[PDB]
């Protein structure tokens, strides 16, 4: 082969290669088709790994010589050259894209990958809309770049069944299967674990089995009852998914295998230490196998560009599986990530829209150089041709922090602004309390007023809310904390219109939203806080490994009452456990609250439902009856809270509230917190959300609406105004 046509063959290689989006054995079909057509040598085998920018051809024309493109990276960089000798090139050297290695007997079994498939779990009844697969596409991609094996990758987001699941594994004879197993999949999983063992027992697989994501983490036991030889990965699966790899070759023993627990042979849990993986520069751009189906089921682009919390104090939320140290991708990383998502979702018409799964996108660096490094991801974006829109999750003291330099909250806003002119566009702020009782107790380490100033600063910068609110609490002691959160969440001083920077510097700009109550009056929208609720009334759900949990069964003992139910059992399905309130009033009132969810659900589904697809008059029509009935949801538990502590104050409020939608007779004991009582109380205030559905259902024999072809909203207003009153659960 001539030095002019290795050029030749990298060229169109590197067209080949950058089709992102093209499964490796569709790679491979290409690769095929460009060598046998130029018919200057014949080869007996191909082989594609690496990923991206590392993508990499070896042709085998037998084992004594065998020939390496890469067109798109330095060859001297390869991994799987590297670790068959370290020393096979030129350190002093231009850059080699192509080699020929001659009598190179052991390279041929380092080209021998194990194949390794991987498995998306999914309930489609629960989740129409897939979600670009990361938990599986990041383990497959960093696979890939270390060229450590094929990997498959089946995803039952886009409807791919058990039995195709199961066909599709007997058709690969894979070395490795790997089910990612999420809340609500225990009963999936089992199933689709019942069947491979059925059939590695049956001798049409031979596999090491192994599952990871959160649900056999925490809950270990009840998988290994069932599956004794199973290896559940406890962590990060990259690092240990390449030791399995090295397991397989015998060049590891199954306690060296990094971050899995097993049942070794006294019939004894071990668990292995995971070392935390290099995410900075280790983990590339996930694969991208799954889009095309994605696309088809007008699905979602994700991206994660950093793994951890380095806060990870609040009591709720477990820090086991996802650590406590914060891992950003680098700058250049992020930029090169967001570039191949956004060329092959473009390829499928997706439209330019990424969903962040970070746990805390601007995170905190023991240089305090955070605030750059997001500014410097969000330059790079407005270098690009199009505009793109992000979404992505932050607490409220990533935005303001008064125990913190004024200077430090300054340059906080204008991270924050170029964040919005690079695209950030609906942002969720875990605000989760407006009482400072509550917010302690959730460890929030936050302030009632220091959220308010967080969603204003954010709001006036033009980036749309959502806030984690959660409004009940199992050790919350009387109604004080739920007067104080209703407060909050009725203030309408904290959600500002965009307001145009114009010539104010940004201290300037800070300083007029913290102090000038003018400022502030002439700038807000007037909604107040609770229109930018995720989940109106929601209560807490106390998750395994907590602090919140230990909290709990720490009142448990210290007052003598039994709290965790299921005998102090957790749920293996949820990873949660089942827990009822200290004060039994503030737990007949998140009952009720429930209650009114179960009881409004298929009506406010319907309509919400009917909404994505309106005409735009119809679509203004529509979200104004989801807007009333967010306001009589909240002023349902105002209600609720008065019927059972009043003041003049809340008084006036649901007054006002009442006369406002020409309502004021509709209402005509105290201090009784009996779940009889509430019941009765609640069914009067289900009196407001009839005249909602009255108007709904004129409007609909109006015409004024149109109703799915089933009748959907038809059917179920008939029910609602049937079922009123009537709480069975
Ligand atoms: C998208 C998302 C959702 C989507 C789910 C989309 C979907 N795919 O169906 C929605 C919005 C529906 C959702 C809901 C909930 N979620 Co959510 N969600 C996320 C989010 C933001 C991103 C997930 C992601 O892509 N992660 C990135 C991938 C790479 O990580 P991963 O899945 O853990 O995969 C790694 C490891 O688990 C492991 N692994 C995974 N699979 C496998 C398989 C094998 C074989 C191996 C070896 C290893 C392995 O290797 C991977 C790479 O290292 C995460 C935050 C986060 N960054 O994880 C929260 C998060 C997972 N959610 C969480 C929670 C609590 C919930 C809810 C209960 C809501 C709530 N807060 O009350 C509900 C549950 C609803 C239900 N399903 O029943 C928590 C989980 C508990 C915790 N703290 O660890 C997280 C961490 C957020 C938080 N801090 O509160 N969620
Ligand atoms: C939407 S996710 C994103 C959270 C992310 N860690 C952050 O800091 O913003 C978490 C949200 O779900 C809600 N949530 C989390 N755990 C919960 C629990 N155990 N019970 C009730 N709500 C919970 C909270 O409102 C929280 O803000
Ligand atoms: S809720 Fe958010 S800020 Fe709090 S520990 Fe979890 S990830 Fe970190």
């Amino acid at each position: 082969l001539s030095t002019k046509s290795i050029e030749y063959y990298l060229k169109e290689l590197k067209e080949i290669f950058s089709q992102i989006w093209l499964k490796p054995s569709e790679i491979e079909k290409r690769c095929e088709e460009l060598f046998k057509r130029s018919k200057e040598f014949d080869y007996k085998r191909i082989l594609v790994s690496g990923e991206t920018d590392n993508t990499t051809l070896y042709v085998i024309e037998d084992s004594s010589k065998i020939h390496v493109f890469s067109p798109n990276r330095d060859l001297r960089e390869n991994p799987l050259l590297m670790r068959w000798h370290p020393s096979w090139y030129e350190i002093e050297s231009k850059e080699i894209y192509y080699k020929c290695f001659l009598s190179c007997e052991e390279l041929y079994e380092h080209l021998e990958l194990p194949t390794v498939t991987l498995v998306n779990l999914c309930v489609i009844e629960n989740f129409p809309i897939p979600r670009l697969n990361l938990s599986t596409g990041t383990l497959s991609s960093y696979l890939r770049k270390e060229q450590l094996a094929k990997v498959e990758l089946i995803d039952m987001q886009v409807g791919t069944t058990i039995n195709q699941i199961i066909k599709n594994l007997l058709d690969s004879q894979p070395d490795i299967i790997g089910l990612s197993v999420n809340f609500g999949q225990k009963k999936l999983a089992f199933e689709i674990l019942d069947l491979i063992y059925s059939h590695i027992e049956n001798g049409d697989l031979s596999s090491i089995i192994t599952v990871g994501n959160v649900i056999p983490s925490f809950s270990p036991e009840q998988f290994f009852e069932r599956y004794p030889s199973l290896l559940i990965c406890d962590k990060e699966g990259e690092y240990t998914l390449r030791d399995l790899i090295k397991m397989l070759k015998k060049e590891l023993k199954l306690d060296e295998v990094n971050g899995i627990s097993y049942v070794d042979e006294s019939g004894e849990v071990k668990h292995n230490v995971a070392e935390t993986v290099n995410f900075k520069e280790e983990v590339p751009t996930p694969s991208l196998d799954i889009l095309g189906e994605i696309s088809k089921f007008r699905g979602a682009l994700t991206l994660e560009t950093s793994r951890g919390c380095d806060y990870s104090r609040c009591t709720f939320c477990p820090r086991d599986h996802k650590l406590r140290s914060w891992r950003p991708l680098s700058v250049e990383q992020t930029l090169k990530q967001l570039d191949d998502i956004l060329r092959a979702g473009k390829h499928f018409n997706i439209k330019p829209h990424i969903y962040m799964a970070d746990e805390e996108f601007i995170g905190e660096l023991p240089n305090g150089t955070e605030a750059q490094r997001i500014i410097d991801i969000c330059e790079g974006l407005l270098k690009r041709e199009e505009k793109i829109k992000f979404d992505f999750a932050a607490r409220a003291d990533s935005v303001y922090e008064p125990k913190r330099t004024k200077e430090w909250n300054v340059e906080r806003l204008k991270m924050w602004h170029y964040c919005a002119l690079a695209g950030a566009d609906r942002i969720f702020i875990g605000v989760e309390s407006g009482s400072n009782q509550q917010l302690k107790r959730y460890g929030k380490g936050t302030t009632s007023e220091q959220n308010i100033i967080a969603l204003r600063l954010v709001s006036a910068l033009g980036i749309n809310l959502r806030i984690g609110f959660i409004m009940f609490d199992q050790l919350m002691k009387g109604l004080d904390n739920l007067k104080e959160n209703l407060d909050f969440l009725e203030r309408t001083d904290a959600l500002m219109k965009p307001i145009d920077i114009g010539d104010m510097t940004y201290e300037e700009l800070y300083d007029k939203l913290l102090n000038d109550k003018e400022f502030i009056e002439k700038h807000k929208t007037g909604k107040p806080v609770y229109t930018i609720v995720s989940y109106m009334l929601a209560s807490m759900e106390i998750l395994m490994n907590t602090p919140y949990s230990r909290m709990v069964q720490l009142t448990e003992r210290k007052e003598e009452v039994n709290l965790i139910m299921n005998d102090g059992k957790p749920d293996m399905n949820m990873g949660r456990y089942a827990t009822s309130f200290v004060d039994k009033t503030n737990g007949n009132l998140s009952e009720a609250c429930q209650m009114w969810i179960d009881s409004n659900f298929g009506v406010m589904y319907t309509i919400k439902s009917l909404h994505k697809v309106a005409n735009p008059r119809e679509k203004k029509k529509l979200y104004s009856y989801m807007e009333t009935h967010r306001e009589i949801s909240h002023f349902l538990l105002k209600y609720l809270v008065y019927n059972l502590s009043p003041d003049k104050e809340s008084q006036i409020i649901l007054s006002d509230f009442l006369r406002m939608h020409s309502m004021e007779h509709i209402l005509d004991n105290v201090g009784d917190g009996s779940k009889e009582n509430i019941l009765n109380v609640m069914t009067n205030w289900q009196l407001i959300m009839e005249k909602l559905l009255r108007d709904v259902e004129a409007d609909l024999n109006k015409g004024i609406i149109t109703d799915s072809e089933d009748h959907r909203l038809h059917n179920t207003l008939k029910r609602w105004f049937s079922d009123m009153g009537n709480w069975s659960l």
